[PDB]
DNA sequence: GACCACGGCGCG
DNA sequence: AAAGCGCGCCGTGGTC
């Protein structure tokens, strides 16, 4: 390419180099654009920065985000990554991508764009056709890349004295079951290191082993393992104690605080968009999507993330999410009808857990339900099921066949689903999103079957992802004109935060862009929160 | 300092 | 651990 000399004409395509993956935290080191057989680089990345009226090209959101720190409007334009995720959600990073579609990807931000220029031709002339994926890149994938940016720029107000108080008082705690562990054991050890503690419980206490681990076969000392030993020796239950707190320490009590960002006091994550197989989200450095809110310590971290003073956050969460995608895609009467009536299976199954008529159903119950209920559609075996619920493996295998033969159209769309993925190499969401699953066809047994459960997973998984972003992507501008943000996603809920007086109105109304968001054969519901903290706005 | 594979585990 | 699926991050053990 012909050097010439910044500012590019506009709809040129971009490449930049930053001095570390996260846009809230790197230095732009170079910016170069391409167009028309030119290559312009910037002498001046920053001062640069100002001339652009868009973000084209590769990791378009990523200079997008670091425009919005600096406090530049910069919108995420066409990205030649997203094109390639949308072929085929395999492609995930630039790396691959160039390799697969022409170039190489360097660390120069000049060959950066000339590359972001000619894989995007590539990459479109593959879509020519593909109206379904062309439709998911501007109405749903594209636009949402600007969304993403905003939130990204955005971040999240955290607590960061409390977490710190917090870690005072786990370190007591840990410390007290560790000194446990190792009189029990008779003597001290690494207790964070699984092969160590293998040896105590299974070579010195002898302890009967339960599980092996899958690449190298040691024996397991897994949670599951664990709970299967809690009654052997009371080293067991002190060890799942210590599991849990050092987990939550080590995970977010410690590095939380370490993250804030020094201009914006606040905890910035990156939303990663083509990173799934199946059309979620990601969410990294940190990762949100993964806070702890299932026990009572893990409720406490949660506390830590706040909204700003004067204002409230607001939670909205799709009810029964995969349930409802699940009796739209297989037609099933009677799973339709469930939602029809307006009725919760996650309390139903509860109800028999726990063995309470349906009104006694607590919440705590209700969600203990939830892991039984997705692990049985997606193939859970009658021995793990029998195990999770210490019931017989006659009952296991009872409710197991009971859960199918009550929605009897779901195995029919399963083997449907399986035998086109089969013939055509691929699955594919509602919206047509596509996963190729080539171990369909694979002649050994495990991988096969294995395959066909991440198979027919896709399609519900995907649906309710593509429902969630493209909510995401009608929601933004409502917030926009209301002065609400939208913080986080976290697979089939939104964080947003609104000012006080606003907070009712925002809430009522995003309850409703999502709710209406792609009518289906059930009606979606979602259940919305608002609160000073993330866990009082979930309830 | 950094990379990795692994086991393990937090969320959806 | 076990026929649930999808993620990212932690510490260990082992390099490099
Ligand atoms: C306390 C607590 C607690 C919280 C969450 C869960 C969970 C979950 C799961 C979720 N999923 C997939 C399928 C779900 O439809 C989707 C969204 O997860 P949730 O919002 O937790 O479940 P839901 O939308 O089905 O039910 P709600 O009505 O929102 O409770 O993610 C899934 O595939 N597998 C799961 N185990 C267990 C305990
Ligand atoms: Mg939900
Ligand atoms: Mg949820
Ligand atoms: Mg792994």
């Amino acid at each position: 390419l012909e050097e010439a000399p910044w500012p590019p004409p506009e709809g040129a395509f971009v490449g930049f180099v930053l001095s570390r993956k996260e846009p809230m935290w790197a230095d732009l080191l170079a910016l170069a654009a391409a167009r028309g057989g030119r290559v312009h680089r910037a002498p001046e990345p920053y001062k640069a920065l100002r001339d652009l009226k868009e973000a084209r090209g590769l990791l378009a959101k990523d200079l997008s985000v670091l425009a919005l720190r600096e406090g530049l409007g910069l919108p995420p334009g066409d990205d030649p990554m997203l094109l390639a995720y949308l072929l085929d959600p395999s492609n995930t990073t630039p790396e691959g991508v160039a390799r697969r579609y022409g170039g190489e990807w360097t660390e120069e931000a000049g060959e950066r764009a000339a590359l972001s220029e000619r894989l995007f031709a590539n990459l479109w002339g593959r879509l020519e056709g593909e109206e379904r994926l062309l439709w998911l890149y501007r109405e749903v994938e594209r636009p949402l890349s600007a969304v993403l940016a905003h939130m990204e720029a955005t971040g999240v107000r955290l607590d960061v004295a409390y977490l710190r108080a917090l870690s005072l008082e786990v370190a007591e705690e840990i410390a007290r079951l560790e000194a446990e562990v190792f009189r029990l054991a008779g003597h001290p050890f690494n207790l964070n290191s699984r092969d160590q503690l293998e040896r105590v419980l299974f070579d010195e206490l002898g302890l009967p082993a339960i599980g092996k681990t899958e690449k190298t076969g040691k024996r397991s000392t897994s949670a599951a393992v664990l709970e299967a030993l809690r009654e052997a020796h009371p080293i067991v239950e002190k060890i799942l104690q210590y599991r849990e707190l050092t987990k939550l320490k080590s995970t977010y009590i410690d590095p939380l605080p370490d993250l804030i960002h020094p201009r914006t006091g606040r905890l910035h994550t990156r939303f990663n968009q083509t990173a799934t197989a199946t059309g979620r989200l990601s969410s990294s450095d940190p990762n949100l999507q993964n806070i702890p809110v299932r026990t009572p310590l893990g409720q406490r971290i949660r506390r830590a993330f706040i909204a700003e003073e004067g204002w409230l956050l607001v939670a909205l969460d799709y009810s029964q999410i995969e349930l409802r995608v699940l009796a739209h895609l297989s037609g099933d009467e009677n799973l339709i009808r469930v939602f029809q009536e307006g009725r919760d299976i996650h309390t139903e199954t509860a109800s028999w857990m726990f063995g309470v008529p349906r009104e006694a159903v607590d919440p705590l119950m209700r969600r203990a339900a939830k892991t039984i209920n997705f692990g049985v559609l997606y193939g859970m075996s009658a021995h793990r099921l029998s195990q999770e619920l210490a019931i017989p493996y006659e009952e296991a295998q009872a409710f197991i066949e009971r859960y199918f033969q009550s929605f009897p159209k779901v195995r029919a769309w399963i083997e449907k689903t399986l035998e086109e993925g089969r013939r055509r190499g691929y699955v594919e969401t509602l919206f047509g999103r596509r996963r190729y699953v080539p171990d369909l066809e694979a002649r050994v047994k495990s991988v096969r079957e294995a395959a066909e459960r991440m198979a027919f997973n896709m399609p519900v998984q995907g649906t309710a992802a593509d429902l969630m972003k493209l909510a995401m992507v009608k929601l933004f501008p409502r917030l926009e004109e209301m002065g609400a943000r939208m913080l986080l996603q976290v697979h089939d809920e939104l964080v947003l935060e609104a000012p006080k007086e606003r907070a009712e109105a925002v809430a009522r109304l995003a309850k409703e862009v999502m709710e209406g968001v792609y009518p289906l054969a059930v009606p979606l519901e979602v259940e919305v929160g608002i609160g000073e903290d993330w866990l009082s706005a979930k309830e």
